[PDB]
């Protein structure tokens, strides 16, 4: 196994036995990613455990694997851990099972129910600015991810399942406690060959207690609906007529998710960048009280109309891609762009790192969102730069996310400046887990315009 990548002439870090080049990521995925690029150049190889994974950075490869070939031969993600019922999850479902889930599910965003979902966002947006407002009339400092996450834990139920859950008025909430718990990993990359005991066992990477919650919890919803719109919710409940239970339920618990955690961490590191970047903040304020005069509720069309807004989310997404690495496994051998790819490697794709490639962009380490206007729209290569992934399998939810989050900050930014206090870490510092989190919780000060 491990002389595989000497085998094909692919540079990389030299794997010890058993361990591949695990010890590696003491220092976090980022920069290893980061390290390697710099050390081996445009393609480089490594092993987690036994498991080989070849990183690629050529604009034109990573086409090739997130696009043209995908259904043919790059269709599936790594298989992942000790999962249960949750194996029919759309993001870790393989090949046919994934191409009828993935066509399912695919109309939950259209433009025309996005539309629809504006209303109901803004009204949760009107509660996430009055929770803001009090906070602020004491001055006391905000984490950001709180008031963040429960908002978009409400939206997410609401848009998904035509439930007010009442996250934002609710501290205690069951809802975010238990999709948070919901969150090793090194012991079974060095074992591979142990995830599939782990089924006999029925042992699971979340709490049983958070699972059992969400199943009766969506359950319940479901059978609401049952004794009206067409939801995310309908679209499963229409295929039943061919969804089972536990799959429709899997389904939900991933949109819950991502719903809740993905928006609230992106919307607390905009929120950093607006907070150590005044003059950002204040022209991205005049752009929204140009669009939208005398504190005008957000519509649809006028979302589309705040380009100043979309370089802000665009950048912070440069700087903060929450997946930090793209992943297909090869499933027969392969030759492309004139490399031989063998099957069951593991093909990366390293956004993080090249998200702050100097070769594709001017000063990468700085926030500076004028390189995303249409004078520059055009130096910017759409494989280098993946937040949400390529092609067929990108992120499903994406045009949701970058709507809840605007409507979001053209609320609050309508309503509040935000700046740093004694509390804010200053370099933000990322967390070294697998997970792109700040070291310390985004705290920073509220102030009403
Ligand atoms: C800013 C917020 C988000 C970011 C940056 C993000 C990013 C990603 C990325 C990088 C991937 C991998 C795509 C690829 O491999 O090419 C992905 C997949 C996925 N995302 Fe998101 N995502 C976000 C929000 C959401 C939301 C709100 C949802 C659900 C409503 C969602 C649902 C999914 C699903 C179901 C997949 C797997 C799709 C499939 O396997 O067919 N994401 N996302
Ligand atoms: C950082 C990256 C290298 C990885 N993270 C994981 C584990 N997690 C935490 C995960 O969400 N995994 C995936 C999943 O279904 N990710 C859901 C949600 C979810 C997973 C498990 C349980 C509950 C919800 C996340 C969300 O859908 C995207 N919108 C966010 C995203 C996508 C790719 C990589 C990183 C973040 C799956 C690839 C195992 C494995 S690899």
């Amino acid at each position: 196994s491990h002389g595989l990548f000497k085998k094909l002439g692919i540079p990389g870090p030299t794997p010890l036995p058993f361990l591949g080049n695990i010890l590696s990521y003491h220092k976090g995925f980022c920069m290893f990613d980061m390290e390697c690029h710099k050390k081996y150049g445009k393609v480089w190889g490594f092993y987690d455990g036994q498991q080989p994974v070849l990183a690629i950075t050529d604009p034109d490869m990573i086409k090739t694997v997130l696009v043209k070939e995908c259904y043919s031969v790059f269709t599936n993600r790594r298989p992942f851990g000790p999962v249960g019922f949750m194996k029919s999850a759309i993001s870790i479902a393989e090949d046919e099972e994934w191409k009828r889930l993935r066509s399912l599910l695919s109309p939950t965003f259209t433009s025309g129910k996005l539309k629809e979902m504006v209303p109901i966002i803004a009204q949760y947006g009107d509660v996430l600015v009055r929770n803001l407002r009090r906070e602020a009339e004491t001055g006391k400092p905000v984490t950001l991810k709180d008031v963040f996450g429960a908002y978009s834990m409400d939206v997410i139920t609401s848009t998904s399942f035509g439930v007010n859950i009442d996250s934002l008025n609710n501290p205690q909430d069951p809802f975010v406690e238990n999709t948070k718990k919901l969150l090793f990993f090194l012991s079974i990359t060095v074992f591979p060959f142990l995830i599939p005991i782990l089924e006999v066992l029925n042992i699971c990477v979340f709490p049983r207690e958070v699972t059992n919650f969400l199943r009766k919890s969506v359950k319940r919803m479901k059978e609401s609906r049952l004794e009206h719109r067409v939801d995310f919710l309908q679209l499963m409940i229409d295929s039943q007529n061919a969804l089972s239970d536990l799959e429709l339920v899997a389904q939900s618990i991933i949109f819950i998710f991502a719903g809740y955690e993905t928006t609230s961490s992106v919307l607390s590191f905009i929120m950093y960048e607006l907070a150590t970047h005044p003059d950002v903040q204040q022209k991205l304020q005049e752009e929204i009280d140009a669009v939208l005069p005398n504190k005008a509720p957000p519509t649809y069309d006028t979302v589309l109309q705040m380009e100043y807004l979309d370089m802000v989310v665009n950048e912070t997404l440069r700087l903060f891609p929450i997946a930090m690495r793209l992943e297909r496994v090869c499933k027969k051998d392969v030759e492309i762009n004139g490399m031989f790819i063998p099957k069951g490697v593991v093909v990366m794709i390293p956004s993080y790192a090249l998200h702050r490639d100097p070769k594709y962009w001017t000063e990468p380490e700085k926030f500076l969102p004028e390189r995303f206007s249409k004078k520059n729209k055009d130096n910017i290569d759409p494989y280098i730069y993946t937040p949400f992934g390529s092609g067929p399998r990108n992120c499903i939810g994406m045009r949701f996310a970058l709507m809840n989050m605007k409507l979001a900050l053209i609320r609050v930014l309508q309503n509040f400046s935000f700046k740093p206090c004694k509390e804010t870490q200053i370099p933000l510092k990322l967390s070294l887990g697998g997970l792109l989190q700040p070291e310390k919780p985004v705290v920073l000060k509220v102030e009403s315009r």
